[PDB]
């Protein structure tokens, strides 16, 4: 029942899907190498019954096309960008975002561009500087592949296993493959040259719930850092952990992951918020 259509938009051709869901509109932003299928669960599932959840594959992922210009398209603010023209295109203007690593990265730079955002979830996702990110996230050779190029066969399949947890399937072997391995290492350039803003001051002085969820056993982020990162507007206070999931809840995790979303999705959109500058 999901709805798969194509768009094409300033940076190439963008693949989306959508939940049959009447309610409030949700974008989730995949991660890196990875693509919106991902999101099956919520997408197939009671989240998805209920709201509109929205799942493109960013430029260079998916069944995206790769980017007509990867100087443009293959960054955290590069990728904000496509996602805000996507939206524009789908008329939706006050979604709740949610982003899993590198799409958290990106909900992150959207917060300036999509400026009716009504919250941002972030899960895998540690907001720092470019000087933090050894801070941020666990060293290790997956992590190092997050900004390879190329990728063997050994290397799919561990970086594949390793972001997605459990369970293991063939079909992630053939996202992961897919992925231009240019927008890996422009990607990860840029976030060292300081190209975009300042994800942990935009955290720190954003008005709209910012809510963070993550598995315990999370492979690549440090839990106690992100536990201490300052948000403007910590959706419930803290900082959430979800015992027997690592780098991806939603899917290693569905019924308690669904659990958080769910609730968020009903926060933002049935409470008032106020911004008071
Ligand atoms: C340069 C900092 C890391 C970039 C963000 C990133 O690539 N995060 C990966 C890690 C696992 O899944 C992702 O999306």
């Amino acid at each position: 029942t999901i709805n798969y259509h194509e768009l094409e938009t300033s940076h190439g051709r963008i693949a989306v899907r959508e939940s049959e869901g009447e309610g409030a509109p949700l974008l989730m932003i995949h991660g890196n190498s990875s693509s919106g299928a991902i999101f099956a669960p919520q997408l197939e599932g009671e989240i998805g019954k209920k709201w509109r959840v929205i799942a493109p594959d960013l430029p260079g992922h998916g069944k995206s096309t790769d980017a007509i210009d990867p100087d443009r398209s293959y960054s955290m603010e590069g990728y904000a960008d496509a996602m805000t023209e996507v939206m524009q295109q789908l008329g939706i203007a006050d979604a709740v975002v949610f982003g899993w690593g590198l799409g958290g990265h990106i909900g992150i730079e959207m917060i300036a561009r999509y400026p009716e955002m009504r919250g941002l979830m972030i899960t895998g996702t540690p907001p720092v500087a470019r000087e933090e990110v050894g801070q941020g996230f666990k060293s290790g050779p997956d992590m190092a592949l997050a900004g390879q190029e190329i990728f063997s066969e050994r290397d799919v399949e561990s970086y594949a296993r390793s972001t997605c947890g459990e369970p293991f399937e063939a079909s992630l072997l053939d996202i992961v493959a897919r992925t231009d391995g240019r927008a890996r290492r422009i990607m990860f350039e840029k976030f060292g040259s300081g190209t975009g803003g300042n994800q942990r001051d935009i955290v720190a002085e954003a008005q709209l719930p910012i809510a963070v969820v993550n598995g315990r056993d999370e492979p690549f982020v440090e839990l106690d850092f992100v536990s201490k990162v300052k948000f403007g507007n910590l959706w419930e206070g803290k900082t959430h952990v979800i015992d027997n999931a690592g780098h991806a809840p939603f899917r290693e995790a569905p019924a308690e992951f669904d659990a958080y979303l769910a609730r968020f999705i009903r926060d933002c959109t049935q409470l008032e918020h106020h911004h008071h500058h």
